[PDB]
């Protein structure tokens, strides 16, 4: 089945090598592209770097390349499977590479190849991508998922003070997928025009997804432009908000620092349970849904209390990393609602269609996410419909890493037609339409 | 031959509708996108938005995509052409708009269609888009071009009070094209780390096409600091410096103004003999070999006056507006000697070729360029192949719709193997490779 497979490194968004991957069948040609995270999880599948100080500042995935070209390519020509045996060909690869973490051949590795084998065996089927990825899932009535986009930046790679890493706008109640891009996008250039008068001309450019990140250090402050953006826009009604705290990136010595973008001072640092009170005044004040990693990802005790003693999604990213054994225990201490869902924190197709199932048969939410190095590939909007998650994250309404995706969803809203569902107020479980 | 076009609307990398059209033959389904300007010269062909202020306020495409899909399309796919036929098809539409800037359907409604026409005729020559296009041109040679980056931005779309537009890295001493993304990507790295440390660690937010804009008024200072990146990442004596200065932006009264984002003085400002004085002492001090829009789109007089007087790169933007009729003029009057190719400052693929022929037959280079805002379309990459220009600025090595350009140049030059040609060098006249 598979005739060819040819890899190759090129730029990500944010200037960085990543990994492509040709792979060639009766049917012809299928590319996928691997992203890559800015604020990884501790827990997350390796990602494979050549660490060449003297190429790309030792960020190069020549290795990864050449696992691919030498030593998986020839591996799954011979396995005499079909591009639609997904998990059998994922399968192979895992015990190929051997290692719990993927750190022979690199995650980036493996999921390249994994991503190019589902775009080919969807041919194989004569499937659009969604369907096929539906059908592996054992899915059959697609979804248009609401999109949250950030539109407000902090966080360890924003250049601004504000610690909490992402703000979003989620148009919950627009009428269709079209619509809600078009709620987003006039919302954001709204925004532009707020944070312009308030804080300066030069104060909106924007960061490594798209967002704004204008120079404040209180978090309360970025919810409050939000706010003011979605009500001069004039769509109160239509517009929530969600939160990615990435709080793994300030924990301090048991303790949470929401200034540690200023030279440091313990005498700063707040509890995990101080944490906890300013997010209830956030969901009190504000129409606050949806808030990612709000304690650190080994900060299990946290997690559990803060998500028993409130009625919002509460969003694993690094604590879960997509990763079915941290999911189980996630599930077991109810430690949260919802899993982040992100093929190279695990690496492969198969293993994120498996911890998405796992997160759904225990009645949570699911949603599917870009990471902060990302590509012109589009393949986490079909993936997105085909697992029916009803959510999606993948930048704001702005530079086409992001908009690429946005767009294919718009796209494939229109080809399905009149069978075409928007998730709306059902974005946390969609099932019910 | 046409089976079927069907055109939507989708955002571009500013978030701003624009036009993508569908072409169905039998050989599939072929798919473009049209760009868009951030600062247009007033002689480009018309870019039709459908000013309903109060849908994405104002930029919405509705018109121009209801004119492909109730008027361009019945009428392309009836007169029975094979997509082979881009002048025939191209000629036809032209004929249809009747007007000389095509403002009945818009230059968008146009492009979009001659664009997928010509993807949908290399599949039925079964050529690689950049083969189809060499041959539309009457070439038979290909060459990969250098690169050229926007790093530093000033003017009148960035919050900074620098006048001059575009700074610009072309790693002219790079070994093949690959090794020029490399190149770029290392200087753009650095350059942020310099910016950081000298003004502040929040002045490194991007802007629209990926490059930064500290806050700094004196443009000798943005060259410094290229300057200062090239020599830390140590590519001296490989990397070169263009500028776009877009000086129609800040031309006032028959004088320019190198202050124009500060309150209105028109004792600052300065005649185009003193700006060519100034323009003469960057080409001392730095190395400057390209200079973009030096004078205002009408001041013919400066223009050939400078070019006269120097042997660097003088490139036409809005001066020329990839229009063969101005182009004319400039050849005349021996205004510049290169000529930036924009599909969309025409509106035709058809047009665009004849104005590269034009600028070519004259001893003119020619510079293939993206718009501010852009797509995930990679066509302008295959183009500047086809036409074997040796030069194309399509961003910095930030934001994937210029690095689906970058890359797919990288996929070209990888596919022509040992055939493949770097300009380097030769950048300006290629044909003697
Ligand atoms: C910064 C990011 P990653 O790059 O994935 O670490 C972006 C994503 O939105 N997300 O959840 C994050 O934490
Ligand atoms: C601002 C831009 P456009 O959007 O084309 O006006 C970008 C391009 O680099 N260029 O030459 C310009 O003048
Ligand atoms: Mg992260
Ligand atoms: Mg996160
Ligand atoms: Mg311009
Ligand atoms: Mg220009």
């Amino acid at each position: 089945s598979i005739e060819k497979i040819w890899a190759r490194e090129i730029l990500d968004s944010r200037g960085n090598p990543t990994v492509e991957v040709d792979l060639y069948t009766a049917k012809g040609l299928f590319r996928a592209a691997v992203p890559s995270g800015a604020s990884t999880g501790i827990y997350e599948a390796l990602e494979l770097r050549d660490g060449d100080k003297q190429r790309y500042l030792g960020k190069g995935v020549l290795k990864a390349v050449d696992h691919i070209n030498s030593t998986i390519a020839p591996a799954l020509i011979s396995s005499g499977l079909s591009v639609v045996e997904q998990e059998k060909l994922d399968n192979l690869m895992l015990e190929l590479d051997g290692t719990e973490n993927k750190s022979k051949f690199g995650a980036n590795a493996i999921l390249g190849v994994s991503l190019a084998v589902c775009k080919a065996g969807a041919a194989e089927r004569e499937l659009p991508l969604y369907r096929h990825i539906a059908q592996l899932a054992g899915n059959s009535d697609l979804i248009l998922p609401v999109p949250a986009f950030n539109v407000i930046n902090g966080g360890s790679h924003a250049g601004n003070k504000l610690a909490m890493q992402e703000f979003m706008i989620l148009p919950v109640g627009a009428e269709s997928f079209r619509d809600a891009m078009r709620l987003g996008a006039e919302v954001y250039h709204t925004l532009k025009g707020v944070i312009k008068d308030k804080y300066g001309k030069d104060a909106t450019n924007v960061g490594d997804e798209g967002g704004f990140a204008p120079n404040i250090l209180e978090n309360s402050e970025a919810l409050e432009l939000v706010k003011e953006a979605i009500d001069k826009a004039g769509y109160t009604e239509k517009i929530v908000i969600g939160m990615d705290v990435a709080a793994s990136e300030f924990y301090r010595d048991g303790k949470y620092d929401l200034d540690f973008k200023s030279p440091t001072d313990p005498s700063r640092y707040i509890t995990g349970d101080q944490l906890g009170a300013l997010y209830q005044d956030f969901v009190r004040d504000y129409p606050v849904v949806s808030i990612e990693d709000p304690f650190d990802q080994d900060d299990w005790a946290a997690w559990s209390k803060f998500t028993a003693n409130v009625g919002i999604q509460i969003v694993g990213d690094d604590l879960t990393v997509t990763n079915p054994k941290r999911i189980e225990r996630a599930v077991e201490e109810k430690a949260c609602n919802c899993l982040l869902l992100k093929v190279n924190q695990i690496g492969s197709v198969t293993e994120a269609i498996q911890a998405c199932k796992l997160a759904q048969e225990n009645g949570w939410g699911v949603m599917v996410s870009h990471r902060s190095g990302e590509t012109e590939d589009t393949f986490i909007a079909d993936l997105v419909v085909g697992l029916c998650t009803g959510q999606i994250k993948t930048g704001a309404p702005c530079r086409s890493e992001r908009l690429a995706k946005y767009n294919q969803l718009m796209r494939i809203e229109e080809e399905l037609g009149d069978e075409a569902r928007f998730a709306g107020h059902n974005f946390r479980n969609p099932s019910v339409l």
